[PDB]
């Protein structure tokens, strides 16, 4: 059908159809007369999977022969989403399969919707891991993704009475055709026990043992025949056992890989979570070393191994690597430490205090006794270095210690990471500067060379070609298909900004996406949106710093203004807000309720008509993002300046033809810088403005007294205007806004509303709106994860990326 | 290589080899240079599996079209063993695969040993289910085996210090290629709740829900292209959910199908066990009814459905069927009951009191409230019938009640079964007569027509062709291969009893089996048996009624006699005793220890040389039985008369060329009757003898005082002769033997020892021993499960078996 979607081919198509039938018959054991749609999905999934195996085996074969430096990406999260379509795209089988399935009388799109999302992530951090795997494979790097195979990923969100209800994400129920169990690589992981000191050194003994079984999932590069591996560990109990109970208690050990903690940028010092962090770390390292010894001095270890820590979650890799080298390989501490620092690198993802991992000493003391001793030793030698560089600065020592004193002694994992890594990077220029000027100022002054920046990016394969084939096509029609793996080329579209034909096509693709999505809402959610209105969407995890509330205030303002002048003209808008709230985050759940409550009032007001609709996008996840983003006109990125490290959703919207309204926060700064501030809708306080507001003191009351429209909104919330049967339902919201708002929602209200008016004014001029859109798309090249990965490779891992196709 | 093993074939072999490679490449994702032996086993397993699918789909297709009466075999146990070789045999692919694997440079036997046993059974009862499935498929019956898919089957037994150590049987760890998950047939099962009475009748409400997911395993008939199904249910928690714990608590619901209770002929009133019994029953019935409505009056239900209860374990099918018909389909009680009785049949497996299921009323009251009411109602109407037939016999009423009074009110499930079934059968003639004369005398007098006998049998496919191809061949060489599916033809061998060539061949096959097994013991168990000695083996679950102890007394006698006259000649013997002891059955575990203790003394006595060896066969199971049985010369079947309902191991030994020494118990009676008492080594008390011994009173001391040799043995056990470091280790054994032996071990000692001497005398005459052997094999035809199943079909289910081959 469309060019960028691959060639069909007589032989190719008849080859797929026959294999589809082989699998339906032999693999699923069924015939066309009893086959269920799920059966069809599986037949196709196995057929496509077969085209990966040859390349997967030869790629892993290639690395064994050439023996290149290996990149190990450790993360407790891999927000993969669906993989059927992504695999077809990277293999160029999309049109062929579409045709073959067509001839077999089946709609492929219907079959793809049957696939369960691999929701092994919470949000930004886990999606970055997923995009990185794709880019690493597309750039020919010998990379391995390592994490945990959770039986249950992020929970499925259902709204009842306007409230969020959590449901277990049993994604493995019908089976996963993409994974391959490798029982022969099972390894033991130790917990508890005690440390024994002998003549030969320390000995960790009397430990409880848990087995780690790996499941490999293929990761195809884009049209280069490279297939890397993502290895996920699963917890199994040893077989070595009144009798019934002993057998049933095996579930205790296997609960380690049972469920993903649903926290987004928030620390929970639970034991189960620590066990998970050590489990993935211990099993991965043994696999790493094993693979290494098959190439005994570890002096060459750093030249053959690079270990990237995605946040502090896998920070135990540092003391674990030391333990093995010192306790097992018998290297001397200093040599061991040199090796450790040279192979490990750390990526920081946030600056908010509640997200920092600080594990109680008593917990590490019981669970990982030897690791605690190693951490103390690391701390000792590290503070000796600080003391020597900054003589007499006793305060600096307390601040830099990996150990935090107080009622409860804790270990600061972020400090552990900085000390044990040769590189520490932020995820956006502004975030990286803040790390050097605030949070890690002391460390930066001690070792300025370790700190770097690596602005995040997204993969143009899944986030453009896959989710917006219509836009990918009209772009390919003018500049070719090379940009798909070299997004910078998108700049060439800059000379089509005045092209009438292009303007019409870009505007038409968007319109089509909106129509398709507008229908989607009625089908599986029976709604009533007007596809001619402006699609105003804010989708991301629900959090106070994200300020979904500021968005809510604007929506209530629009409503009040309409009611004030019913017969005045206003640009119609469909406001969509979606995202999951972590269970137990009360405020976050109150916000979802408030949003649905507003929709309940606004959506049923005869006077408003279809000029304003408020929709809460239920169960937001990767597969839903692939749908709503291509259909958006306005991207809401309004976090208080200095709180959103980088953000990646913002890049998704820019690449897909939506305009951005946001603060100078995270990557927003670099995006506006690339497109030109005039092509961005920037508003609100900048970082410094937040700073001198705190020094002076934030008094929300001041804004309430000076802004009539704001005052009215607050009075409506308090009086029960949005909760008739429960007048004080939102007393907590108002209370927080008026007396304890850490994120200064009122401070940016006026500027936000005004900027929103300029957005509406521009939407009234279709041609100019679209021309600004073209300028955003044309400059979104920098935000491709290919660029990001190429920088990590050259500036951190010390390996050269290659686009050379591997033999077919 | 051998005739009965199928034809190779040019096309056939090159077709297997290529498919073997397809699977190794595409299914296991590997190449010959990294493939592990397990990988090879799986490639072959998937290849063979592919040859089943066509027939499996057409067989199930056939039944749908013809719509024959369906047989549902309910059992909580299916002792399947390995299925790779069995499948090849029934498909006649054994030689072809052997050749194809040979050409690929692989030893098939080595690959078969990699397969895990499906140990979803304890012993006799579960193996009978397995043999029945094979026969039902071989006789073209539209039969379905229904049970539970236990994550952990019978535990693996390991001996340490002479003691039994239990290990979890994690048989699904590497995966099961034979099963097929059918998520679309998932059904809900209810527990707890309460009964609500309305205008429309009773309503079971506020129940906890557990889902039942089926996994189908193919069951191939012998060379007839029929492939039946064994559907095993797995417990899953519903998805409808502080947050972490709720997710982790899902394991509570899923623990229902986690492990098989390891009890052999012993009742454990545990809640988990009851839940298992209802779980398999409720899910199976819904499946049965669903399939029925697709052929609404249930008057025809009994003509289209037969439900066989393997013991009382699935007895809840009776009140469950009533519940559905009355509470859901709204039929009137009497009609419902007529239907129930006509579709259900019950098979009794034992008469020992400790095996009878008596569930506490309070348990059924909490877990299955409505079922308790239905049982009470059934009991009421049933006793009204007894009262009418036996006016004034108040005692008879108490005895027959399904409800047993006392400190704790219980429900007698066996009484429930008799009342709700149109047929009740014993498993051996003598066992069935005992049911009518004792245990169920009252029921028999009330309804003599319900009671029947169906002597057990074993499948000649697995128990001859598969485990003893050498014997199968030399027999086929003279009478053809028709006997494999018509064992009666084995009688034709009766006219070869004087044939010199046959005598030499039969004796040679045995010798070969003994050599192969004698080596096996050294390889994986590093032992030292003499293959020229008589193989004396007793393999079965360890139990006091089985009297492994009587065997022990004989072994100690032989030893003491040798030590008395060291230079006297005695026929050398290798005594093998194997079997698992249920955990918590103290006495059973003491017996295993005693056996190993004897071996420790006997096996290291220089004076004994290799004239006497005592070996304890570790981890006895189906796959081990297939090895030791073909190699045995003497089969020990010495249970106290009247305790072993039937036995099936006895039939296995007879079919494989071993002579039998045993009591007139269970099927032993019918076997000796078929071969002729002169060709059997019968000894000990008969049922009546046990009876007048009890009436008089059993005084073990009397035997101890009158038998010098017996006295010496007891003194040795007490003095610590077999436990030097622990003098009173066996004080409990002696105590039980002397004061509380329910099984009268001493009563049969003298006769047992003497009979054992006649066995030795016969072994000294090779030619005559072998001629007697031929007479046993030649008459073992009656014990084929094909005969057994044909009788169930005609006399109980009302369906005609057929040997007609189904189109290929
Ligand atoms: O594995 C090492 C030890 O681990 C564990 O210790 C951890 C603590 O439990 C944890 O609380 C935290 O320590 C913090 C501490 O609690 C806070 O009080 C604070 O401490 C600062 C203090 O307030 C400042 O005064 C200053 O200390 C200076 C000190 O006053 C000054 O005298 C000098 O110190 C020199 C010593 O005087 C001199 O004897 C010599 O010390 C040798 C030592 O003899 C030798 O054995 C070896 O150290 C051994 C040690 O002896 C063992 O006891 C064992 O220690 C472990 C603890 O038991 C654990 O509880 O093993 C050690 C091996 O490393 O080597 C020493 C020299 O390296 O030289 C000293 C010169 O440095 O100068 C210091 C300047 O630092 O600073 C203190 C730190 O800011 O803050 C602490 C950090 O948060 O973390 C501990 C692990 O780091
Ligand atoms: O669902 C039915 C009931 O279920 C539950 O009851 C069970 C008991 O809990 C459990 O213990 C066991 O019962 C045993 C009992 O505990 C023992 O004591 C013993 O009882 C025997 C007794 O010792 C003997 O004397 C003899 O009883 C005779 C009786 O003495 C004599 O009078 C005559 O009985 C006639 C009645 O007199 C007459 O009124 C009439 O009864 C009607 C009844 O009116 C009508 O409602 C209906 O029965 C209802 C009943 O009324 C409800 O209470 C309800 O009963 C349930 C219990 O509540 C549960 O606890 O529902 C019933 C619906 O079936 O129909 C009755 C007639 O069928 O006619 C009677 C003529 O039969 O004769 C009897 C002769 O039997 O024998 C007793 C039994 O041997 O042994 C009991 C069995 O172990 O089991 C109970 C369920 O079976
Ligand atoms: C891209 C993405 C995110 C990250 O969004 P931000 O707005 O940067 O927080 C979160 N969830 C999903 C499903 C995503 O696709
Ligand atoms: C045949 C068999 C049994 C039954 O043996 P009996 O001696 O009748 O109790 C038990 N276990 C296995 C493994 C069997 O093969």
């Amino acid at each position: 059908q469309i060019s960028v979607r691959g060639l069909a081919g007589v032989e190719n198509v008849t080859e797929l159809k026959k294999n589809f039938n082989r699998h339906l018959h032999f693999t699923l054991v069924k015939d066309r007369n009893v086959a269920t749609p799920r059966d069809y999905y599986f037949a196709l999934a196995h057929t496509v999977r077969d085209h990966l195996v040859g390349r997967w085996i030869r790629t892993q074969q290639h690395y064994y022969e050439k023996d290149p430096k290996r990149i190990y990406y450790l993360s407790l999260e891999f927000y993969m989403g669906r993989t059927l379509q992504n695999t077809m795209v990277n293999l160029a089988l999309e049109n062929a399969c579409d045709e073959a399935t067509y001839q077999l009388g089946l709609d492929m799109e219907e079959l793809e919707e049957i696939e369960e999302d691999a929701g092994l992530g919470n949000g930004g951090l886990g999606r970055l891991a997923a995009c990185f795997l794709d880019s690493m494979a597309t750039l020919g790097l010998a990379a391995y993704g390592y994490g945990i195979r959770y039986e249950f990923g992020i929970f499925n969100q259902k709204i009842c009475g306007g409230w969020q209800m959590e449901e277990a994400d049993d994604w493995l129920r019908y089976g996963n055709p993409w994974e391959k169990a490798r029982p022969e690589f099972t390894l033991p992981v130790h917990f508890y026990g005690r440390v024994e000191h002998t003549s030969q050194g320390a000995k960790w003994v009397d430990t409880q043992v848990v087995l780690a079984m790996p499941y490999d999932t293929p990761v195809p590069g884009y049209r280069n025949n490279v297939v890397n591996t993502m290895r996920l560990w699963s917890a199994k109990a040893p077989n070595d056992l009144g009798y019934i109970q002993a057998v049933l208690d095996r579930n205790l050990a296997e609960n380690i890989s049972r469920v993903l903690y649903p926290n987004d940028n928030f620390f929970e010092g639970k034991e189960l979570r620590l066990k998970q962090e050590y489990f993935v770390v211990a099993a991965t390292l043994q696999d790493i070393i094993r693979r290494f010894k098959s190439s005994t001095n570890f002096d060459a270890f750093p030249d053959k191994v690079a270990i990237q820590l995605n946040d502090t979650h896998p920070s135990l890799a540092i003391p674990e690597l030391m333990r093995v080298l010192v306790d097992l390989e018998r290297l001397d501490w200093d040599k061991a430490w040199e090796v450790t620092v040279k192979t490990c690198a750390y990526t920081n993802h946030t600056v908010i205090p509640e997200a920092l991992e600080r594990w109680p000493v008593h917990l590490l003391e019981t669970l990982l006794p030897r690791h605690l001793q190693i951490i103390y030793e690391i701390n000792q030698r590290f503070l000796n270095r600080v003391a020597a560089a900054f003589p007499g600065d006793v305060d600096r020592l307390r601040r830099m210690s990996l150990v935090e004193e107080g009622a409860v002694k804790r270990i600061n994992m972020a400090h552990l990471c900085i000390a044990g890594s040769h590189a520490v990077n932020g995820v956006a220029r502004i975030h990286s500067e803040i790390l050097k000027k605030t949070i890690f100022k002391d460390f930066y002054e001690l070792e300025p060379h370790k700190f770097q920046n690596k602005t995040n990016g997204i993969t143009p394969r899944r986030w453009l070609v896959l989710c917006n084939p219509g836009l990918a096509e009209i772009i390919a029609e003018r500049i070719g298909e090379e940009y798909i793996s070299d997004l910078d080329q998108l700049r060439k579209l800059l000379s089509y900004v005045d092209d009438e034909a292009f303007i019409r096509d870009v505007a038409k693709v968007k319109q089509e996406n909106k129509l398709k999505f507008a229908a989607y809402l009625e089908r599986e959610y029976k709604v009533h949106i007007n596809p001619n209105s402006l699609f105003d969407v804010q989708v991301k995890r629900i959090h106070e710093y994200k300020r979904q509330l500021l968005n809510c205030l604007h929506v209530i303002t629009l409503y009040n203004r309409i009611k004030k002048e019913p017969n005045k003209f206003v640009v119609p808008r469909t406001v969509m807000i979606g995202g999951k709230a972590a269970p137990g985050y009360h405020m976050a759940k109150m916000i979802i309720k408030l949003i649905t409550a507003i929709g309940d009032v606004v959506n049923h007001d005869p006077v408003v008509g279809d000029r304003l609709r408020v929709i809460f996008l239920e169960n937001y996840r990767v597969s839903l993002a692939e749908k709503v983003i291509p259909a958006a006109d306005l991207s809401e990125q309004i976090s208080t300046a200095g709180t959103e490290a980088s953000g990646t959703g913002n890049m998704k919207f820019m690449l897909n033809g939506a305009l951005t309204i946001g603060t100078m926060d995270g990557a927003n700064v670099e995006m506006a810088e690339e497109a030109g501030e005039e092509n961005f809708f920037i508003f609100g306080m900048r970082v410094e403005d937040v700073d001198r507001l705190d020094q002076r003191g934030y008094n929300a009351q001041e804004y309430y007294d000076r802004i009539p429209e704001l005052r009215q909104i607050i009075e409506q919330l308090s009086s029960g205007f949005f909760s008739p049967k429960q007048p004080d339902l939102f007393k907590d919201i108002v209370n927080m806004l008026m007396h304890h708002d850490r994120f200064k929602v009122f401070a940016d209200y006026e500027e936000y509303v005004k900027c929103q008016e300029r957005v509406s004014a521009l939407y009234k001029n279709p041609r100019e709106w679209t021309r600004m859109v073209i300028r955003n798309i044309a400059t979104s090249g920098k935000f491709s994860s290919d660029r990001t990965i190429a920088q990590y490779a050259r500036e951190i891992w010390g390996v050269e990326p290659s686009r050379q196709r591997l033999p077919a």
